[PDB]
């Protein structure tokens, strides 16, 4: 048997608040889960998580693939240069189960200035037509800013876990500007299987995706009641129970740079299970020029020996790393 992850759940509704010391309560306690196993559920977020899931589900369920090559990313439809990141990310019957949808921020428009000047990374996002998917645009965009509401307060949460006064990262995450995108997989029930989509890890799970550590600042993810995650420990791969009522946190890799690994960026991995199910990722990424100067709150003077990185360089070249560690999705 797989032994069960310590993965706490953490009431996060001071960090909307103005009451300072249950705010500091809160940060001990994402101390101490980023200290631990690196996860955490943050309950009491008060987004509608059940309408999010339903509305995903239907616009899954509903895609057809005309469509889906009309939406495609770059890597499955050259035609469509300008999408490395936003758009359809298609599935291949027989050898790739998992397809998603990928959008950002709903301000990257034609005429903004980053668009304008092509700066990497930044993209305006592709839809569906509406008559198709009615409501659906409408209803993507509202939950991009409610959970970067939620993003903004949880990062108040960890910059008073380091130390720091509470908009010491909301201060760089900004409507105008962020590169955060939310990603809505489909994990489908396939029957059969098919094993080229099944990968299998030395200690001999069966995975759908590798270990990794996340390109993120922190990420804010919603899934489905199916359990599938799996993080590394001291004591081995440990199982991180589901809850889809909550919203499951960890760190990724420039928040271990900016930090010095104090809050590491945990490595996990997804397990195959053979069920029908959602994982809805929020990456709460700067600006393209945001840059956080490290730190370490182990050292008396906090002083580090590594070097300010900007988000942009560190996205564009995490992003690339991980297709080519991981796979195109
Ligand atoms: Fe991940």
């Amino acid at each position: 048997s797989v032994s069960k992850a310590n993965v706490p759940k953490i009431d996060v509704s001071p960090l909307f608040g103005d009451d300072q010391a249950a705010k500091m309560r809160v940060a001990q306690q994402i101390d101490a889960a980023s200290r631990d196993t690196g996860f955490f559920y943050a309950v009491n977020h008060g987004i509608n998580v059940q309408r999010l899931s339903q509305k995903t589900k239907e616009f899954h369920m509903s895609i057809t693939p005309e469509e889906k090559w009309d939406l495609a990313i770059r890597a499955y439809n050259k035609e469509h240069q300008d999408q490395v990141r936003a758009g359809y990310y298609l599935s291949i019957p027989g050898k790739k189960a998992v397809e998603s949808f990928c959008y950002l921020n709903p301000n990257f428009t034609p005429d903004h200035p980053r668009i304008q000047a092509k700066t990497p990374t930044h993209e305006v996002n592709v839809w569906p037509d509406e008559t198709k998917h009615p409501g659906f645009q409408d209803f993507a965009e509202q939950y991009y800013w409610d959970v970067f509401g939620l993003s903004s307060a949880l990062l108040k949460g960890y910059a008073l876990a380091l130390g720091k006064e509470e908009n010491f990262f909301a201060r760089h995450f900004k409507p105008d500007d962020t590169l955060a995108s939310v990603v809505l997989i489909r994990y489908p029930y396939l029957d059969p299987y098919p094993e080229a989509a099944i990968k299998t890890a030395a200690d001999g799970t069966k995975l759908s995706f590798e270990w990794h550590e996340d390109v993120s600042l922190i990420t804010v993810l919603y899934q489905s009641n199916v359990q599938n995650l799996q993080v590394e420990t001291a004591a081995g791969y440990q199982d991180i129970e589901a809850d889809d009522t909550g919203y499951l946190i960890n760190c990724g890799s420039y928040m271990a740079h900016l930090t010095n690994n104090y809050y590491k960026a945990p490595i996990h991995r997804v397990k195959w299970v053979n069920a029908e199910r959602q994982s809805l990722p929020f990456f709460v990424n700067l600006g393209y020029d945001s840059v956080i100067d490290p730190f370490d709150p182990r050292e008396p003077n906090g002083k580090s020996d590594r070097e300010p990185l900007s988000y942009g360089d560190y996205l564009q070249n995490g992003l690339v790393s991980l297709i080519n560690k991981n796979g195109q999705t």
